[PDB]
DNA sequence: CGGCATACG
DNA sequence: CGTAT
DNA sequence: GCCG
């Protein structure tokens, strides 16, 4: 078992679902407390289990696995022996965990804002609605639409959204293309948002594109919220039988020269990308981001024509999106 | 021990 | 500060 | 919390 998540295939569904979910509770709780190192270890340990070819049934099967030390091994041991890990259950029922989860799930609210509100004594969404003077416009929109944004987005929803985005993109710039990214490109059947990557085959033609796209979507009455650039974090009005629902949609523009890097980045998973960038820098001495791959010795950028190119330039076996579910 | 990904709005 | 993978 |  290699030590980096980008070195091994990780499918969307796997054979250690309960164990990985427990470790991810502890990762999430660590994040709520600002312990980024511990969050990363618990995420990595959970991801190792997702990459295994069969269920862990005995503690000895953790021997030699990366990112399993005394703490993560104890969690697994308790789940194997008793079906439950006392630390995990204590987190789950804690007021701190439940409230931080509720508040950070709001669009426009991060850990720091949620923690401040928690320390002020706030606990519920209606507590927040009672004092709207304290909310940003983004937070107001997140709170108004919270119920819809908590409802899973389905694949049928995604196909509908892609058509309306393509229509607006086609008027904004003929020849521009729309690619589905994020979790849906990795094969998810449900999600909490939809991610799109937009480019144009002629380098430079994509400059100024996103404002033209957003203006056209807003004129069609489809935008319930946006910040108005090359990234837009929107709330769309999606038709439903006899009604509609609010859906989070992210629109990103990249020049075609950078498209492979942007596609790789926005397809994720989040952990896969962190691990890939860590691997690039620490093992290969190359600096990776959503724009390119930089050699800091030669001071040159690696031209890539495909995701396959990027994996090759990092010395990694290619993984299709469906195997990047770290 | 230091390090833990990297960007944009 | 928030957002994203 | 774990690795190198
Ligand atoms: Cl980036
Ligand atoms: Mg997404
Ligand atoms: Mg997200
Ligand atoms: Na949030
Ligand atoms: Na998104």
């Amino acid at each position: 078992m290699p030590a980096y998540a980008c070195q091994r295939p990780t499918p969307l569904t796997h054979h250690n679902t309960g164990l990985s979910e427990a470790l991810e509770i502890l990762a999430e709780a660590a994040g709520f407390e600002g312990s980024e190192g511990r969050l990363l270890t618990f995420c990595r340990a959970a991801s190792v289990l997702k990459a295994l070819p069969s269920p862990v049934t005995t503690l000895s099967q953790l021997q030699g696995l990366p990112h399993f030390g005394e703490h993560s091994s104890r969690v697994v041991q308790e789940l194997l022996e008793h079906g439950v890990c006392e630390e995990v259950e204590r987190v789950r029922r804690s007021e701190r965990y439940q409230t931080m989860k509720l508040f950070t799930q709001i669009f426009g609210v991060g850990v720091k804002t949620a923690d401040r509100w928690y320390r002020e004594g706030l606990r519920t969404l209606d507590d927040l609605r009672e004092q709207p003077q304290k909310l940003t416009q983004q937070q107001k929109a997140g709170l108004q639409h919270h119920q819809d944004l908590s409802t899973p987005v389905l694949r049928s929803d995604v196909d509908a959204l892609q058509q309306v985005v393509e229509e607006a993109v086609g008027q904004a710039l003929p020849g521009a293309t729309v690619t589905l990214t994020g979790g849906f490109r990795r094969g998810k059947l449900q999600g909490h948002d939809v991610d799109f990557l937009i480019t144009h085959p002629k380098e430079g033609q994509e400059a100024g594109l996103l404002p033209r796209v957003m203006c056209r979507l807003q004129d069609q009455g489809l935008i319930l919220y946006h910040q108005h650039f090359e990234r837009s974090f929107c709330i769309f009005r999606l038709p439903q039988p006899g009604s509609w629902k609010a859906v989070r949609v992210d629109l990103v523009v990249a020049p075609v020269s950078q498209f492979p890097f942007a596609l790789l980045s926005w397809t994720g998973s989040k952990l896969f990308q962190r691990e890939l960038r860590r691997f690039s820098r620490k093992e290969k001495g190359l600096w990776l981001n959503s724009h390119g791959l930089f050699d800091p010795e030669q001071k040159t950028f690696f031209q890539a024509a495909s995701e396959e190119d990027i994996f090759r330039h990092l010395g990694l076996e290619y993984l299709p999106p469906e195997q990047r579910n770290a």
